[PDB]
């Protein structure tokens, strides 16, 4: 008989707009990862001030060693301190938002890659004008600092020493090696031995320096099964092109290729916007990857690059076409070596791109599956084997709006084609972002967004189900 466990709340939001027991109003953006040790890591955005995509947001996780039955206390990966002088608290804090979790099967290192924005309104507060964020000097990439009244770009060098645009050291220094809990001291700006402010503050500043106002990508990793995490690493320069406006991850759980010429490659879903149409018509999915176990990262090409739309070719850097957009996505590798990218879009149904070269380039045929509705919200999908047959499990809202969570089952053939077999409900009422993981022995787990009884968006809950729940009619 079909089996589905009762929902268990992992990250509890407050209700009626009030903070929860820990003084936090909202939780969002679930990530679920089953590690080599069998541990379950549930990650999420800890949105203290409100549910919006900005403000004071920490990257946190909880661990379960009994396959989801019980969970340990919250573990904070990164939580930047707010600007104590910001006029509007709701938007007065440097921001981290949306994470992707994944573990290297060989080194066992667990990665959490997430967005970073200096103080502001995140993706909804990006400037119309670009500001250079890095500058190369003698084969050395340094992060730039701007000072009001001066056009020249200062730079942060060894030991966090701030250098003038002319190449001279100053008495200013940045905390590049934070040591406080959650690394809340990262970016602190000192003059001599006195703390003046923070390079991530953009308003009512007390120090002379700030980084470029742009979208960044950070990475933290754990070598102890998620118990402790390293200080944030800025990987933005390795993958963000000069034309890119926004560059962020497609939240959830990434993968490591299991077969093919690119086996071992780590894939992280991401998406960008350009300066032509930004959020109106340029959101384009793609992936970033690492072939050296997370040491260095590289950007693949966008699904939209050289894509044919209405008889004409477009590019992710210049496009202005609402319906041709593809944003957050989930990635899966098939046994035939192909990489499938299920992308959140505006067609009303499931859009999927296919890569034959480890995720670098994408084939011309972007298939749509009317069998799986898409109300324009994040989704997750995972590869799975059952009785010698290859399948794909995908979960997302069934509609009309972000509600009625569904778990779709598809059969994968040798040519990589998909055949949707079943569509079973898993959660009534509100349902949004989710993250699926195979637990083994025919069981699966899912961390998802849901609310009820007046809960703030959202409360992240966990459920487990087996094959009987997937196939047989409920
Ligand atoms: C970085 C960021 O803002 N991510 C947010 C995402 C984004 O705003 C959208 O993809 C832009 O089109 O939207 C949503 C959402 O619930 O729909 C929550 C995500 O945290």
């Amino acid at each position: 008989g079909a089996a589905l466990t009762e929902k268990t709340d992992i990250f509890e939001s407050g209700r009626n707009g009030k903070p929860n027991k820990d003084g936090i109003k909202s939780y969002r953006i679930p990530a679920l990862l089953k590690t080599d040790k069998g541990t379950l890591i549930a990650g999420a955005d800890e949105r203290r001030l409100h549910s919006s995509d900005w403000g004071d947001i920490g990257m946190v996780i909880r661990r379960s060693e009994d396959n989801g039955k019980t969970w340990g206390d919250r573990v904070t990966i990164t939580n930047l301190r707010d600007n104590p002088k910001a006029s509007d608290p709701s938007i007065g804090s440097p921001v981290n938002i949306d994470m992707v979790l994944v573990q290297d099967p060989e080194t066992k290192r667990i990665f959490s890659i997430y967005d970073m924005f200096p103080e502001g309104k995140g993706i909804f507060g990006m400037s119309s004008q670009k500001e250079e964020a890095y500058k190369k000097i003698d084969g050395k990439t340094y992060q730039i600092l701007y000072r009001e009244g001066e056009k020249g770009a200062y730079t942060i060098r060894e030991n966090g020493t701030v250098y003038t645009p002319d190449g001279k050291a100053t008495d200013y220094r940045v905390v590049v090696d934070p040591v406080k809990p959650a690394y809340s001291d990262k970016g602190d700006l000192y003059k001599g031995n006195q703390l003046l402010g923070n390079i991530y503050f953009t308003t009512n500043k007390t120090s002379p320096f700030r980084i470029a106002k742009d979208s960044y990508l950070w990475m933290s990793y754990s070598d102890d099964d998620g118990k402790t995490w390293s200080a944030p690493q800025d990987i933005t320069p390795m993958v963000k092109a000069d034309w890119m406006k926004f560059l962020g991850v497609g939240p959830g759980t990434g993968i490591v290729l299991r077969n093919g010429p690119h086996k071992g490659r780590i894939l992280i879903p991401v998406y960008t916007t350009n300066n032509v149409s930004h959020l109106n018509g340029s959101q384009s999915s793609r992936i970033i990857y690492s072939d050296d176990h997370g040491k260095t990262w590289h950007a693949g090409e966008a699904v939209n690059d050289n894509r044919q739309v209405d008889g004409q070719k477009i590019h992710s850097s210049t496009m202005n076409n609402r319906r041709a957009q593809n944003t957050e996505s989930t990635v899966v590798q098939l046994n035939n070596g192909d990489v499938k990218l299920f992308m959140r879009g505006l067609t009303g149904d499931l859009q999927v791109a296919t890569s034959k070269d480890g995720g670098v380039t994408w084939e011309k045929d972007i298939k749509r599956y009317p069998q799986v509705k898409d109300v324009y919200v994040q989704m997750s999908a995972i590869h799975t084997m059952h009785e010698g047959k290859e399948y794909i499990i995908l979960s997302n809202a069934g509609g009309p709006k972000r509600e009625n969570g569904m778990v779709h089952l598809a059969r994968v053939e040798e040519n990589g084609e998909l055949t949707w077999l079943k569509h079973n409900p898993i959660q009534k009422g509100e349902f949004a972002y989710n993250s699926l993981q195979e637990l083994g022995n025919g069981e699966y787990g899912i961390l998802y967004e849901h609310t009820e009884k007046g809960q703030n968006a959202y409360t992240l809950s966990f459920r487990k189900f087996n094959w009987d729940f997937l196939s047989k009619d409920l």
